């Protein structure tokens, strides 16, 4: 088969799109110009790094009056609220002020650790309860609420590009943005698209079929000294970077937006409560956990068939 590869910058990372050419398909340059327009739009709606994005303008809004947003932004926020419910508070897109405090957002930070008083002041302006939606509108009940969609708008971008390839008659694709992946159909060799799971480096290749895959963390954090764990993933209950022994969480779901949110959420819950949610909701999840004698893999019932 003829496999076409498109690549470009978005969201402070890169995209890689592979697809199998077919008779009557639009040319690669037409498709790429539209892919770049759609991804610029995801950035102009939902990038916290763009001061004039819809999301940043909501973040700068001080009043509790409903703030009108695009249907795309509303869809992503609506899914973040549903995932907050599913992960019992662990996925909370209102931790923006803590993400920024700890040095993982657009805010310029020193290498000095926040004081207890600085940390408690940011914790006070976080909580999913401050955020409500109504039609294509968002509302904040405290002026300083800062919503961060970094954990989910990446998967959303993958879904937008995958829907656009489907809309152009392309049934055989891999869409990847910053390691968030969506697959359909068959690769160059007429086999199901191949993905590697990295283990403490050791690589197992799986075939998810028609599915999205998201991973939080990677294998390398396993080799780091003991000490306060370095992480851009915040535990909303402590206001601090997570400090559990979960190395990586991989999730499969038909939506890449959903996989991306779940992988981060279940990682925050930790393996005992995270694997119970995965079992209760038939989520395909693979967790790598660090132990004293090495690492453990926990595969959910619905992940095991891919191994
Ligand atoms: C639209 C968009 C534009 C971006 N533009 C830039 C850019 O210009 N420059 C740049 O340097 N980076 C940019 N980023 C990247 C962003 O700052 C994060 O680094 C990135 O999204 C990391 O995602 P991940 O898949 O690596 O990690 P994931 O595990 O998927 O998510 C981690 C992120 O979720 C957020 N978060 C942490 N804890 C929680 C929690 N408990 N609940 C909810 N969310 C939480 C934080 O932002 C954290 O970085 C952009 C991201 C998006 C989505
Ligand atoms: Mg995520
Ligand atoms: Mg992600």
């Amino acid at each position: 088969a003829e496999q076409v590869h498109l690549s470009g910058p978005t969201m402070g990372t890169t995209y890689n799109i592979k697809y199998i050419q077919q008779p009557g398909i639009a040319d690669s340059k037409t498709l790429q110009t539209e892919i770049d327009r759609l991804l610029e739009e995801v950035n102009d709606q939902m990038s916290t790094y763009r001061k004039d994005s819809e999301l940043s303008r909501f973040n700068q809004h001080t009043s509790s009056e409903p703030f009108a947003v695009s249907t795309q932004t509303l869809t992503v926020v609506k899914e973040a609220i549903r995932l907050n419910g599913l992960t019992e508070g662990a996925l909370d897109v209102t931790v923006g002020p803590l993400v920024n405090l700890w040095g993982f957002g657009p805010e310029a930070r020193p290498d000095v650790v926040p004081t207890d008083e600085e940390l408690n002041a940011r914790r006070a302006i976080t909580g999913i309860e401050h955020l409500t939606i109504e039609g294509n509108t968002l509302s904040k009940d405290i002026p300083e609420l800062y919503v961060d969609l970094s954990t989910i708008a990446k998967g959303w971008g993958v879904d937008v590009v995958a829907d656009y390839l489907q809309s152009q008659g392309i049934e055989n694709y891999m869409v990847e943005i910053g390691g968030e992946i969506r697959l359909k159909g068959l690769n160059r060799d007429g086999v199901p698209w191949r993905i590697a799971i990295e283990k403490p480096s050791v690589q197992e290749i799986i075939e998810p079929g028609d599915y999205a895959i998201a991973t939080s963390g990677d294998y390398r954090n396993y080799f780091e000294q003991d000490g306060v764990r370095y992480s851009g993933i915040i535990d909303p209950t402590t206001g601090r970077p997570i400090n559990n022994r979960v190395v990586s969480v991989t999730v499969l779901d038909k939506s890449c937006m959903t996989a991306d949110g779940l992988a981060t959420g279940l990682m925050v819950m930790g393996e005992e409560r995270g694997m119970a949610v995965a079992e209760a909701n038939q989520i395909p999840v693979l967790m790598i956990v660090k132990t004293d004698d090495g690492f453990k893999e926990y595969a959910s019932s619905s992940f095991k068939p891919f191994l």
